[PDB]
């Protein structure tokens, strides 16, 4: 078969010859018992750059030795791209949410031989599921491969906002000292009120990491956690988002993007937030009105905003969240640490091993079958 | 009395008109039950900038309404400084480790009225204890005031270093995207081995904050933590440092040459070090080497040598550093507490009533 695999670009300086460390830490399962990927074998060293065009998810040797073809490109946008030209006869498509090859209806019409749409990572937002269903296209993901990655990045961003880390580090890096400058916007996190919207994999991992900071933990979700978890972490349940926000020193978001949660943080709803509240969002850019948030950081309504999701994405060069005051932004990278890649590359081979073997794909991996 | 209070400069845009937030969280006690400072009153609103010259630790009205004089200065280096010149007849000296007024033996000997040498913050690193003992000067610190602050700053640094946050952020700020240039040096913290050298107020606060990141926690110290603590945090004790460094992905140094080219040989290839303890603790050039060569994957801290660090201090710009100026213990939050404890010690001292034992370093003519 033909496998089309859309990956992001290599580093500008070129593809890493060497890495910072020899291996990654061994992990057996994810919180909640789901074991890590279990491919029969892997042809990479964990810790290699696997999600860029030259890392190829460690897939080529295994694909080819077994008589399949692998075409790897980063050129995925619109009608004339390599992605689009190669799709028409592709049996498998693989891409990452960090560089998504969209499987629009129009595109799935054309993928005459498409059998598998694989997310190397989590979700299927780039894939029209109903179209996949009508064409008998199996849609899979590497469930949980990066939920912990994203919660670490969230807690890191909360701390960094609270303690005014990024400007503080600019002062060192630029030759200054300027203690009062570093700290006239700097607080401890301790005993702050932190709320989370949704406590799925990500949210729950975030509250768990927050707990020993002796913050006061709040949350809201479609459905509540087992009361025993609520007890072991001292959660305050809030029935609505808009009930939670007023009492939170820090709000972290884990919503999916739907017309309802689109621009749900705006100049209006921002009146619900405590003055000098911090927001962290690694869910979806659009959950927060772009210009409203910059506004808010300009007038002191919010004291910091951070996240790695943006609208549009890739974010334009002049995107105002890049340079707004008191921001701790990163490009959309949090679930593509080299650690997460190693997991999702193994997951990707694992799905492919099963798929190619007429063996059934893990239930947790399937989105559509 | 004359009280001589040395403090850091105001921000370059001036003393703040308004602040980010309207108040600070309530904290009940410190880990282990030590209470928060207990002055009769404060004259500041917690959250104000107190540790710069215009903040005056919020001590003016109080000192002066009691018939005392308060001289507040940032000028503390040399004999022609406002500090040394006002020192000769000061009854009380206050400074912060963030802008410390050294009480060297020659200074203490010139300090003819010196009764109380007060740290607004922790320790007495800048005070010659022998001379204070010989000269019957009491030395007090506001114990615990910023241990939690430093701990946060540590775990913040550890995450940032491990996840390559700072450069990733520099890419966003600068109009870039460059996913692979962000993550080609980024990892998750989860399941790495993290070691702390010493598990006192900071070390243990750190360990507790790392626990739910599912790291493997190591520590060494003069003594073991209680077994109940070791067990709740699945700590692995190490009897020597030498024994702990080899197994650790991240080493955080928390004190209560000697990390050099030789001792770095014990560190795992790609280890991270975070040092909020003392500048000189990690050899400037060993560290810079180790990062240039990749023997270490990161270094961060808030303490430097020399300190203040000279504009060209290589730790500022070396690869994979996550440095800040010396600030971890002087968040607005930490300041409220130590201004408070500074006032408390003062009230007690002035009325001839005894200072908390826990605040005391030197009293009478001995270590207390």
């Amino acid at each position: 078969a033909k496998v089309l695999c859309v990956l992001y670009d290599d580093p500008v300086d070129g593809y890493p010859k060497t890495y910072a460390r020899d291996d990654l830490p061994k992990i057996d399962h994810y919180p909640g018992g789901q074991t890590l990927p279990t491919p029969k074998a892997i042809d990479f060293t964990p810790g290699q750059l696997l999600g860029s065009v030259s890392g190829e998810l460690g897939l080529r040797k295994y694909l080819e030795s077994n008589g399949h073809t692998l075409v790897v490109t980063s050129d995925k946008d619109g009608p004339d791209s390599v992605f689009e030209r190669e799709l028409v006869d592709a049996d498998v498509v693989i891409s990452q949410p960090f560089w998504p090859a969209y499987l629009t209806p129009e595109r799935i019409a054309k993928a005459k031989n498409l059998k598998l749409a694989l997310t190397a990572g989590i979700g299927s937002d780039h894939v029209d599921l109903q179209s996949a269903i009508d064409r008998n296209v199996t849609v899979a993901e590497v469930t949980y491969c990066n939920s912990i990655s994203v919660a670490e990045h969230v807690v890191m961003m909360i701390l960094s906002l609270v303690r005014n880390y990024l400007p503080s580090h600019e002062w060192a890096r630029k030759g200054g000292w300027n203690i009062a400058d570093c700290v006239s916007h700097a607080y401890d996190l301790e005993a702050m009120h932190v709320g989370t919207v949704a406590a799925g994999r990500i949210g729950l991992a975030v509250l768990r990491r927050l707990a020993p900071f002796d913050v006061h933990l709040h949350y809201t979700d479609r459905h509540r956690l087992p009361e025993s978890v609520e007890k072991e972490l001292n959660l305050t349940w809030h029935a609505t988002r808009e009930d939670m926000y007023p009492v939170c020193d820090v709000v972290t978001l884990n919503c999916p993007l739907h017309p309802e949660t689109e621009h749900m943080i705006n100049d209006e709803t921002l009146k619900l937030f405590k003055r000098g509240a911090y927001i962290v969002n690694t869910a979806r850019g659009k959950l927060c009105d772009r210009d409203a948030v910059a506004r808010a950081l300009e007038s002191g309504r919010l004291a910091g905003y951070a996240g790695d999701v943006w609208f549009p994405q890739p974010a334009p060069k002049d995107h105002p969240w890049r340079t707004m005051p008191y921001n701790g932004m990163t490009p959309h990278i949090s679930g593509t640490t080299l650690t997460a890649q190693a997991r999702y590359a193994a997951g990707t081979r694992e799905i492919l091993e099963c798929f190619f073997e007429g063996r059934p794909i893990r239930d947790e991996y399937l989105i559509v079958q």
